[PDB]
This record gives C-alpha cells, structure tokens and sequence, in this order.
C-alpha cells in the first residue's frame, strides 16, 4: 500500500470515493493511500483503498476509477532511467497517467514522455 508522488509540483494521485481523480500535496489524506497491484509482469492495475475503486483510462483521454476492473483498468508500469516510473495504458497506449502543476489531472491525450507530468515515484 503505496502512495504515488508525481514529479510535477509534489502531488500524490487522489481516487475519490465517487470516481473522481485529482492531486493533492496533503501526506494524511486517506484518499492517496493506492494498492498496486500486479497482473503480470510489467503490468498493474492501481486501486483506491478507501474509494475501493480502480484507476481507468478512457478512449478519449478522461480518467476516473471504476467499481469494476476491465480492460482499461491495466496499466504498463516501467522504471525510467531517472528513476521514476511511468504508467500508460495498456489500452490506449500512447497515454500515460499523468498530473498537471496546478493538482488536476492531466489528459491522457496530451502526455507523452519527456513530460514531467508523467513521472511518479511509489512511496510506502
């Protein structure tokens, strides 16, 4: 049971009890505390213990979490050569799971590497 750290601004992920996915920089939020787990190698899906929801990425970019798991609840998880890991969909894969400076997320359509919204680092 982690927290992920997004590079860009400090802001942990938040999955809100309602679907919702935001940022914030409160380390006592009970909605940042995620379970990733593993679903083969090199792929998790991420879920919010207190929202007991999963993390999704949708065809057009949105994301949100899901009281069921599907096909675009799997996310490819890779350690960068900065040491941050990345997380893009198995789905639609050219998108990563990202946050913008300002705490909101951050269309999947509009991240890419080299970005420093895509880059999170899992803390316990």
């Amino acid at each position: 049971p982690k927290r992920l750290y997004c590079k860009n601004g400090g802001f942990f992920l938040r999955i809100h009890p309602d679907g919702r996915v935001d940022g914030v920089r409160e380390k006592s939020d009970p909605h940042i505390k995620l379970q990733l787990q593993a679903e083969e190698r090199g792929v998790v899906s991420i879920k919010g213990v207190c929202a007991n929801r999963y993390l999704a990425m949708k065809e057009d970019g949105r994301l949100l979490a899901s009281k069921c798991v599907t096909d675009e609840c799997f996310f490819f998880e890779r350690l960068e050569s900065n040491n941050y890991n990345t997380y893009r969909s198995r789905k639609y894969t050219s998108w990563y799971v990202a946050l913008k400076r300002t705490g909101q997320y951050k269309l999947g359509s509009k991240t890419g590497p080299g970005q420093k919204a895509i880059l999170f680092l899992p803390m316990s």
